[PDB]
């Protein structure tokens, strides 16, 4: 929280709502730039700016599992300082186009570089360096959450000659985007009306996951990134004299139904989606 020398670390957090969340190839930017409402006085000055204003961290999928905390730093050794004083800047996070799912840390820091004369240089040099927010003096730390959400699809059989029996075949195909690669894989459970715990398998993106339901089982992605195209689709069953309709209900939205046996392409968003298929078969 109080620097000896010339080089400032910024740390980069990602707080993860679900901690097995799958991590997107992004970037975040932090610019540092000299502060000009000081008042500049015989003692506090405007900051001298930096050859290097700019410094990121990246993530990218291969990060899971990891510690979600990067750091960066930036350079006052090449600053050249006219006089001793404690010089101001700001630092904040800079970020273009949001990513989904990730919320943006707002925080403005103040940073003072105070730069005193130095007897072996001969010279004013950047000797220590505090930054703060609005409150104590704290290493320059910059979080965001990263939301995820989950996809649950159930079979729901009807009519008086539905088979509760019967499996039925779905599949589900998850699209690659820049922020999630083809072969990451998401987390799948499967629950059946039966003694046991849920089953576990997972599915990798942009290959086709196979999977069967009976009446009242259903799967659920516990894992699904925020922004992915996805797709789910129920074999035909026309042919044994089915008629298949789903439903597409995001929590708390506007539940769409549509006839037939696929869902169009979808995107996820923050809300928990359920996607029930109701197969009906009648005399």
């Amino acid at each position: 929280t109080v620097v000896n020398g010339a080089k400032l670390t910024v740390t980069k957090n990602l707080d993860l709502v679900n901690s097995n969340a799958l991590i997107p190839n992004t970037d975040f930017t932090f610019k540092i730039e000299p502060d000009t409402t000081v008042n500049e006085d015989g003692n506090k000055f405007k900051g001298v700016a930096l050859n290097t204003p700019m410094t990121k961290v990246t993530y990218t999928n291969s990060d899971k599992g990891g510690s979600n905390t990067k750091t960066a730093e930036f350079d006052f050794s090449e600053v050249t300082f006219e006089k001793p004083g404690v010089y101001y800047y700001k630092v904040t996070e800079e970020k273009i186009d949001k990513v989904p799912g990730v919320s943006y840390d707002t925080t403005s820091y103040t940073v003072q570089v105070h730069v005193l004369w130095n007897e072996e240089q001969q010279k004013p040099v950047a000797t220590y360096i505090v930054g703060y927010k609005e409150g104590s003096k704290v290493p320059i730390q910059f979080k965001a959450s990263l939301d995820s959400t989950t996809l649950t699809v159930k079979k729901k059989v009807s009519g008086t000659g539905g088979d509760r029996s019967k499996d039925f075949n779905f599949g589900l195909t998850l699209k690659a985007n820049q922020y999630y690669k083809a072969s990451e894989k998401v987390m799948i459970e499967k629950t059946t009306k039966g003694g046991q715990a849920p089953v576990q398998t997972e599915a990798s993106i942009d290959q086709l996951y196979h999977f069967t339901l009976k009446d009242g089982e259903s799967i659920k992605v516990t894992n699904l990134p925020v922004g992915v195209d996805y797709v789910v689709t129920e074999d035909d069953y026309k042919s044994e004299k089915y008629t298949t309709n789903v439903e597409v209900s995001p929590q708390d939205g506007a539940v769409k139904n549509i006839a037939g046996n696929s869902t169009e392409q979808e995107t996820s968003t923050d809300k928990d989606m359920t996607i029930t298929f109701t197969n009906k078969k009648v005399f």
